[PDB]
């Protein structure tokens, strides 16, 4: 049931990327993935639940692409380097950006696990890019602070109050005045 | 000029109590002129949705309170506190002023940004004591931001009015701690 769900998640993926957040149909993602559509509500009983988790998986590849050792002598320097990859990556994908935004903006309790395997991970991910080893709490709470900033002006780039450069900005304003 | 401004007054308060009481959902724009003693034409002409009602009145809000620590930490901390127990006070209108910001949209973005100077100039202030520096702005910024999206997880039940006040507090520790 791995390659199913391995199935789902990249036709999840790639309808996302294609038409944003409308395009990805329960009924569509079921037939582009080669699984029956009981299947696929056994496994994620809501499309919020399979772009949540989608993004998961992308994030968990993304912390699996290279390495710790793989930069900057600084703390400062580390993170500037993660939040500019993931940023620029944004900036590479507004559908899937939408797409995504949309869900966390649906999110509810019924999906708190996987919001929440979300935000270990990429909370995680910014953690360990400050910390040489074992991050502190201190640099768990920073990262949540970053993901807090990330999301809010991601909230206005969905209703067109705001560009993705004026969120990479705010991004880049808040790691600095957080470990600057 | 003074019809005008005893309108908008009602208008404002109309839309603070409805808010309060019922949530988003009670706020609707024949309510809202019901209440406020205004014909719904009148109202539109004023503000055109909920979303605009909300967003005004809350900033009417903070120029009020604004109206009537020894360091920006325990100025901020402080006010933080206050704000938040507020908060906890008023649950319905902390949903409606929060589904407010979350649904805004482009045509509501000139008032959205007029009430967001006006927060972050009171959490500034707080901060300086006086006329803030650019960065004091910033940190106002991010706490508000921080505000929000703790906020949207308390909407959707994905946290607790304690996660959200005990959120903004680490916020406030890791922007200007002493």
């Amino acid at each position: 049931q791995r390659e199913r769900r391995k199935r789902i998640l990249d036709a999840t993926m790639a309808i996302a990327s294609k038409g944003g957040y409308e395009a990805v149909q329960m009924r569509a993602v079921a037939d582009r993935a080669d699984v029956a559509v009981g299947t696929l509500y056994r496994y994620f009983p809501s499309k919020v639940h399979l772009l949540v988790s989608a993004l998961g998986r992308e994030f968990s590849r993304i912390d699996a692409k290279t390495d710790r050792s793989a930069a900057g002598a600084t703390p400062f320097q580390r993170l500037n380097f993660m939040v500019g990859k993931l940023n620029r990556a944004m900036q590479r994908n507004p559908l899937l950006t939408e797409a995504m935004t949309r869900a966390y903006v649906f999110a509810d309790a019924s999906a708190a696990s996987e919001v929440d395997q979300v935000e270990k991970l990429i909370d995680s991910m910014f953690a360990r890019a400050m910390a040489n080893g074992e991050p502190t709490e201190d640099q768990y709470h920073i990262a949540r602070v970053i993901s807090d900033v990330w999301l809010s002006n991601l909230l206005a780039w969905l209703t067109r109050r705001a560009s993705a450069t004026d969120v990479s900005k705010r991004l880049d304003l808040a790691v600095r005045l957080l470990i600057g």
